[PDB]
């Protein structure tokens, strides 16, 4: 409190946390949903090298 | 208790441990002493190419 704000990304810092499941590398947030839409691949209808 | 017991380094597994100096990578061990007995480096004569 005594200093000026310091805005480093080198002070930003905190300890290890331990996430759900005992993991502790951050887990990657994003699943790919299982919602009633699939992942729609399209795909070239191919003549010539099939 | 109630298994064989299992003997992998995949087993032997702690948690993070914080080390003192609030350093969590484990310290390397040795330190060059400071005794009454310095490094002694050999340096050859040389006379060609100096």
């Amino acid at each position: 409190y005594s200093r000026p704000p310091n805005t480093s990304t080198a002070n930003q810092r905190l300890k290890g946390i331990i996430y759900p499941g005992e993991v502790t590398k951050p887990p990657r947030g994003w699943v790919f949903p299982n919602n009633g839409k699939p992942l729609r691949i399209g795909v070239p209808n191919r003549v010539s090298y099939t």
